[PDB]
């Protein structure tokens, strides 16, 4: 979909494999959704493997902390 290039590139930077990337894209997640809206429970429901889930959530959490910290 339009704007998935930004999402796909960021997912690959967190070490996501092609099948995982397909799953996330098929749900119509945007990068905005991942950075701002998703919960860890969304990632578990997607059946993400632990390594990627750990990495991805650590990236999302640091982004959110920085935004909130910067106020």
């Amino acid at each position: 979909g339009p704007g998935d290039k930004e999402l796909i590139d960021w997912l690959r930077l967190q070490g996501a494999d092609a099948k995982t990337i397909e799953k996330i894209v098929e749900e119509g997640y945007t990068l905005s959704d991942i950075l701002n809206e998703i919960t860890k429970e969304d990632l578990r429901y997607l059946r993400l493997r632990g390594g990627l889930l750990c990495r991805l959530w650590s990236a999302v959490s640091q982004y959110r902390r920085a935004q909130e910290a910067s106020e």
